[PDB]
């Protein structure tokens, strides 16, 4: 038993709800929220802009040191860094941005990452602003995630479209 509500379970380990996952992860407080990070950790929009504001900028801040010692990560990657005040930690996972011409096919290697974690609150990854079909990242994150994820989707049209033709 965890303390998610009002998820609507898809499969044995996956459940989603229209809700902002700023909200969310201040809420539950969960072991691990995702951020839908670029290969620099530059957090400027989307789910990255959120998150960061929400955390002041002490995402940012410490992202520029992680990338200041180690380079930027690969698309298809990850780092866990702190969650602030709003997780634990954060999985700041690459997804493909089809808006920059990057490879859609990079996306299941994207979720393999959340696999390294019991648990998580996460978005759907390449999708919004990063030009993805959504549907698709939807399907990918259901056939490649085996442990527990509980997805935040903010735009209510986009959850409601997402239920509505989920197989
Ligand atoms: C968090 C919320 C307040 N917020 N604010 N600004 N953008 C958003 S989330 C829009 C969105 C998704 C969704 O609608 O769930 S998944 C997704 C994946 C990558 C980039 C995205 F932008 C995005």
């Amino acid at each position: 038993v965890n303390s998610f509500s009002g998820y609507l379970k898809l499969t044995d380990n996956v459940y989603i709800k229209n809700a902002d996952i700023v909200e969310e992860a201040k809420k539950v407080k969960p072991t691990v929220v995702v951020n839908a990070a670029n290969v620099y950790l530059k957090h400027g929009g989307g789910v990255a802009g959120a998150l960061n504001k929400a955390t002041n900028n002490a995402m940012q801040v410490e992202s520029d040191d992680y990338i200041a010692t180690n380079g930027p990560l690969k698309v298809g990657g990850s780092c866990v860094l702190s969650g602030h005040n709003l997780a634990k930690h954060c999985l700041h996972v690459v997804g493909p941005n089809v808006n920059k011409g990057e490879d859609i096919q990079l996306l299941k290697s994207a979720y393999e990452n959340f696999n390294q974690h019991e648990v998580l609150l996460a978005p759907l990854l390449s999708a919004g602003i990063f030009g993805a079909d959504p549907i698709h990242s939807l399907r990918v994150c259901v056939d490649t995630v085996r442990t527990n994820v509980y997805l935040a989707v903010f735009d209510k049209n986009l959850y409601d479209k997402l239920v509505s033709s989920f197989l």
